[PDB]
């Protein structure tokens, strides 16, 4: 427990300027620094500014954008995308228009993903796609949805928003990392849990998924990521802070 606990903490995706600046400063763990800090665009640059001084520029900026709704206009996801990368941001989490795959349009997902794609390629940002799970609900949706955002580009596939009911469960992860198994993309494509990892137990599970699917050297930080309220102290206790 206490190596799959350094290990989590090692791909958590860690989520006012002071509170921004504080966010940055527990990022910086007494046992190794978090994969990442996610915040609100507007604050890319504070958060820049603080993990330079604190001495961890390595530690990544990840945003959100579409987000939570994961409504169906491409232009404004694209607007938004584009600010993200212009604030300074690593990374960007776009949630996919998931009601729309749901209303039968799958060819909106693919365009959407695909634009934010091509805009953090060009400026060398990954993009992470979160399709909702827990909106999704159904197996075959939850395929379908990560498909659709492997083939348009994604370079991280993510359950949720955090900003709905029902957030990852281990079957949804078990499902996502089997599509990027199954589509035999796993060099690529990395698979993000946010949310139902309470603990530091909860996040040996999870992991343990990727090492029986992928084999135990997947998971690195290019690969898997958690974002979970309570999780860094859970896993801090689990290794004695």
């Amino acid at each position: 427990l206490k190596a799959s606990s350094l290990r989590a903490l090692k791909l958590m995706d860690l989520s006012t300027d002071e509170k921004v600046i504080a966010l940055c400063h527990q990022a910086k763990t007494p046992v190794g620094n978090t994969a990442a800090i996610s915040v609100y665009p507007r604050s890319i640059p504070i958060a820049r500014k603080t993990l330079k001084e604190q001495g961890t520029p390595e530690i990544r900026i990840a945003t959100v954008t579409n987000f939570p709704h994961g409504n169906d206009d491409i232009e404004i996801a694209l607007a938004e995308t584009r600010a993200a990368i212009a604030y300074g941001a690593d990374e960007v989490d776009v949630v996919f228009p998931y009601r729309a795959l749901m209303a039968g349009n799958e060819q909106v997902g693919f365009d959407l993903v695909k634009a934010c794609k091509e805009a953090c390629a060009a400026a060398n940002v990954l993009l992470k796609v979160i399709i909702e799970t827990g909106e999704l609900k159904d197996e075959a949706l939850i395929r379908k949805a990560s498909e659709i955002s492997i083939k348009a580009g994604a370079d991280f596939i993510k359950t949720s928003t955090g900003r709905v009911a029902v957030n990852a469960t281990p079957e949804s992860a078990r499902i996502m990392m089997e599509v990027i198994r199954d589509m035999g993309v796993e060099k690529s494509v990395g698979f993000k849990v946010t949310g139902g990892v309470s603990t530091a137990e909860d996040a040996q599970k999870y992991l343990a998924i990727a090492d029986e699917l992928f084999g135990a050297d997947w998971a690195d930080a290019r690969h898997y990521r958690f974002s979970a309220s309570g999780l860094l102290a859970s896993l801090l206790k689990a290794l004695g802070h």
